[PDB]
């Protein structure tokens, strides 16, 4: 049960870590397109999906493990317009580590915190 | 441990996904949605939606070589809570077809789903 | 291992799930509403609301031997994100009040949620 810390994922607001190693399986929180640095959150939904996904990869490089270990992710999404784009991003995201895709779920809520279009968690194991 | 779940009895991994992945002592499937695996249609009634949801993460979960007495969690998400009722009905009978303790369970209603299907199914099931 | 957890001091189950489930080094909790034990009633208010959910997950974690502190991820899921700030420092003194260290978690606001209660809170807990 190690906590996870990272200032390559945005500072942890209320009252949760950003990801928690419990050995054999990393569990992180669901990651907001908030920029780490500077606290902003990109307009465009493509930069969102990307931010998403980086502040996720952070967390699970912050444990010692890649982009290749991750197994499970949930996408929740605002808009259902906003999929295809999602989606792109998101193959582009596991090609670039030339890693497999993960299992997931998607689906599309009424809001997010901070009215960002998107929120992604991550489970990986270790090997 | 790592193994990519693949079948052609569950329907073909759309996007960017896998199916199911078997980490030795956990398989997690991805979200089930009610897609036939053989002809892609979207049976219209929740029943039919329903049962076939729970089908396809059997499905996954067979591929793996386990059964759905395995299946330890469940996360439904819906988009009708007045649909409960019928999907409670078909996944109490699903489990008793199959002689299965229920599974640990989540059910919200959402706002839309994946091709505007009533509900979207994942599943955790563990080895012994 | 496989152990349903059953426990008096959350609801009862209302269908085909289990509270909880103990595979020996992981707690699931189902989803857990603001439901009280001994009333079966629903409090009008979100800190009462947000208290009893994350009361009745504690009393599954506690029946399967474990403790607050070995709570590892939250789900929370929101009808009305207005109740955020509100329900972000009941979770937190919850916590605080059980010397834990704060679990992972997501926070969504979906459409409607069982009973039509504000909020739903699943856990998993460790072990070791």
């Amino acid at each position: 049960k190690k906590i996870i810390e990272t200032q390559r994922a945005p500072g942890a607001i209320g009252p949760y870590v950003q990801g928690v190693d419990l050995g054999s399986m990393v569990f992180t929180s669901g990651q907001i397109p908030v920029c780490p640095q500077t606290g902003e959150i990109p307009a465009d939904v493509q930069d969102q999906a990307r931010l998403s996904l980086e502040n996720v990869k952070a967390i699970v490089v912050a444990a010692g493990l890649s982009v290749g270990d991750i197994i499970k992710m949930t996408v929740f999404i605002t808009d259902l317009n906003d999929f295809a784009t999602i989606n792109e991003v998101y193959k582009q995201f596991f090609d670039e580590h030339q890693a497999t895709y993960p299992t997931r779920s998607c689906v599309q809520v009424a809001r997010l915190p901070k009215d960002v279009k998107l929120e992604i968690e991550a489970i990986a194991v270790r090997s």
